[PDB]
């Protein structure tokens, strides 16, 4: 697993055009105001291990920035051992649920399988971006 | 090197704090439409080759989104095999001498060695997010 955490003043997306052949997710959009965005590229071989090591982590590092909210947005784009669509979207289905006993806050897990716009004001602090890897 | 190609409807970045102890690019700001911005991570043995690879494929790309205007975002976080910030700092300024002897449009190499806040407005369009990576 490869994840990006980004320390946000804003984010929104919208999902354009299917990327898969049928999206998991249904389409939509949504918008926050200060929240840790975590871009999340699913790999081969994370398994349920990978899954609590990353909800742990997201969890101590919102809590680090005094976040209240998270977002766990699929992104294909993050490493080059991704895992097939079905198994990284069962993994963001579970990634959700772990964060969700770990972390007190706004949990929203965007859609799967589209193509996204966004718009993110990224703080400049020293911790508003920062990078991570899960394994087991 | 690993790249990230976003294709922006804007795009806007701020230094913050100095991430290194004296960066070697003065601090500042810039904003900009339509364009296609590349962030951008050094990686060990990045050479000359390696410069001469991203330049023609940025073009390449930025020819096929018919796009004018090419920002370089040094982003230390695209991969864990980050070249050394000198050896970075150098590649980059070589990537946008490179990029300007194949693209004809502006090129904007964004400031190094800093923390810095930015958003973007990224289209949703099937080709506005891609990644790439170059060896030699
Ligand atoms: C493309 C860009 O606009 C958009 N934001 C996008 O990335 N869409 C992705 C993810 O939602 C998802 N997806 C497929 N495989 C994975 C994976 N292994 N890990 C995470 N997501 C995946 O399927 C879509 C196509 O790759
Ligand atoms: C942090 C985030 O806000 C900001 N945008 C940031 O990444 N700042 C980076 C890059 O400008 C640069 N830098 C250092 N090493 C590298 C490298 N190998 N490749 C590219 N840039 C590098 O040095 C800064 C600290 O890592
Ligand atoms: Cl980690
Ligand atoms: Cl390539
Ligand atoms: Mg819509
Ligand atoms: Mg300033």
């Amino acid at each position: 697993m490869r994840l990006l955490y980004l320390h946000a003043d804003r984010f929104e997306y919208k999902t354009v055009k299917p990327a898969l052949k049928n999206p998991p997710d249904p389409p939509g959009e949504a918008s926050f105001g200060e929240a840790l965005v975590v871009f999340t590229t699913v790999e081969d071989g994370d398994g349920p291990q990978t899954v609590m090591y990353a909800a742990s982590d997201i969890a101590s590092h919102s809590s680090r920035l005094k976040v209240t909210t998270v977002i766990l947005y699929p992104y294909a784009h993050l490493s080059s051992r991704l895992a097939k669509p079905m198994a990284a979207h069962k993994r963001l289905i579970e990634l959700e649920g772990a964060l969700r006993t770990k972390f007190p806050g706004h949990v929203h897990r965007a859609p799967f399988g589209w193509y996204k716009s966004f718009s993110i004001a990224c703080k400049g602090h020293p911790l508003a971006a920062l990078s991570r890897s899960f394994t087991e």
